[PDB]
């Protein structure tokens, strides 16, 4: 088959879509990976053996006054500048005509579109190509969308209405409580393509990255890795509470931190924090090799925002989770793993959802420091790792997904 894949302009979408493209090409399918040029330029390289089977189709983002040239992804357009989020949405929707032109002559068997691709779904209908909508999260999250407790909701609803199939990233082995209960979303069949845990070969990072050389100098399971994915906002006041919570709990840490918009370098972290913690902690204000870090012997707990990629990556390497969900599917993901006893959420105010250094330190202590509770979280995370890291199981689910596309 020729499968056209259209990821949302966000690294939590681009990365698993690139892995799915290579899983399809590995089984002898042709893939057109449709995105914007700077986003494509920032992706890990395709395996040389698959080079002719994964075609990158670069559609330039239209120019929108006030949207920087090159600001193509949610990693570039900050959530703390909602006016720019809106300009990026307008630019994204401007891809409609170039995409429809491409699809007309593509000889596509399937279009697989992401959560806001209402125009790509419209093009699939126009060109009589079946359309699958990606909702590459947990079964628990898909259940939440079915029973929740243009606007974003309208963009999603319209994309779903024009699709024939909804694609989740889980399996009955991981969510036996939920997967058997799900049949349809807006009357469209739900299919699960497994957890699709990533591969080092697919995420080609540097094993000589400064963060990995620092981890090399720390003893086994001694380091709390801290990362909140590629896009969620965390304002400077919240950065300081997270910093001081890490300091007070006293563990070694490696922290991949994105800067809030318009915050000075001198203001980013608490006064003297970097000096006081220099001996036990590293803050990297750049993209880090997360797969190399989570695969590293020095990492024990993972302080995660519970993005679905990070949840799967943490558990595939048997890390218990210290969970700080920010938006979207992160709350449901955090509650799902808490219910599996493999991590604990940082306390949040029942009112404004705020956290402080005491809540951060208490969660770190419970998961990573206190002998008895940390031992149990570690054992429970290892039980989940048995399911998450079963690569043969998740490859069988990809085969099943391809059979669904045929049927
Ligand atoms: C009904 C809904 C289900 C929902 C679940 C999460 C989901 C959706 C966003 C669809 C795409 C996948 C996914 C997993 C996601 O987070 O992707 C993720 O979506 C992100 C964008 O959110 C992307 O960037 C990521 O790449 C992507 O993975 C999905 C659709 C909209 C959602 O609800 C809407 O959440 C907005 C959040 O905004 C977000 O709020 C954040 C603060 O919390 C801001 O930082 C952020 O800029 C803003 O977009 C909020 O501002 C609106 O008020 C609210 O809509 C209102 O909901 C009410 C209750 O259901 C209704 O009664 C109202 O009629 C309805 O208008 C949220
Ligand atoms: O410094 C970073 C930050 C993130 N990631 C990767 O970016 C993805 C983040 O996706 P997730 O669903 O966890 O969160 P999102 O960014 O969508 O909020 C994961 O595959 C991470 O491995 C990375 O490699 N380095």
């Amino acid at each position: 088959m020729h499968v056209v894949i259209c990821p949302w302009l966000a690294f939590g979408h681009l990365l698993p879509c690139l892995d799915l493209a290579q899983r399809l090409a590995s089984r002898g399918h042709r893939v057109s990976f449709v995105s914007t040029p700077r986003n494509i330029s920032r992706l890990p390289p395709v395996r040389p053996a698959l080079a002719p089977l994964v075609a990158f189709v670069a559609l330039p983002l239209p120019r929108v006054e006030g949207l920087p040239d090159g600001a193509e992804s949610t990693n570039d357009v900050p959530h703390d500048r909602p006016d720019m989020v809106e300009l990026h949405r307008r630019a994204f929707d401007g891809l409609a005509a170039p995409f429809s032109e491409f699809l007309g002559t593509a000889c596509a068997d399937w279009v697989i579109v992401d959560v806001f691709h209402h125009w790509a779904a419209a093009a699939a209908l126009e060109h009589k190509v079946p359309c699958a909508m990606m909702l590459l999260g947990s079964a628990h999250m898909i259940a939440s969308i079915a029973d929740r407790r243009m606007s974003l909701a309208e963009r999603f609803s319209l994309t779903l209405s024009r699709s024939s199939l909804v694609v989740g990233r889980s399996c009955v082995e991981f969510e036996p409580e939920t997967v058997p209960l799900l049949s349809t979303l807006r009357g469209k069949p739900i299919t699960f393509l497994g957890l699709m845990p990533p591969l080092h070969e697919g995420r080609r990072e540097d094993g000589e990255d400064a963060t990995v050389r620092w981890l090399d100098a720390q003893p086994a399971k001694s380091v709390v890795y801290v990362a909140l994915g590629s896009e969620v906002p965390l304002g400077v006041e919240k950065v300081h509470e997270l910093a001081l919570g890490l300091e007070l709990a006293g563990t070694r840490f490696l922290w991949a931190l994105r800067k809030p918009t318009g915050v000075s370098d001198a203001d980013l972290l608490p006064a003297g924090f970097e000096e006081r913690t220099r001996g036990r902690g590293v803050v990297a204000t750049r993209w880090v090799p997360q797969m190399s870090i989570l695969a590293h012997a020095a990492v024990g707990a993972f302080l995660t925002h519970c993005g679905w990629n990070s949840t799967i990556e943490g558990l595939m390497f048997g890390h218990p989770l210290i969970m700080l969900p920010i938006f979207g599917d992160q709350g449901p993901n955090a509650r799902l793993i808490e219910a599996k006893n493999a991590g604990l959420q940082v306390a949040r105010n029942d009112g404004d959802g705020s956290f402080d250094r005491e809540g951060v330190a208490a969660a770190i202590r419970a998961v990573a420091v206190e002998e008895e509770s940390s031992k149990v979280f570690q054992a429970k995370a290892k039980k989940l790792q048995e399911i998450v890291a079963d690569m043969a199981c998740h490859e069988r689910y990809i085969d099943g997904f391809i059979q669904q596309l045929r049927s």
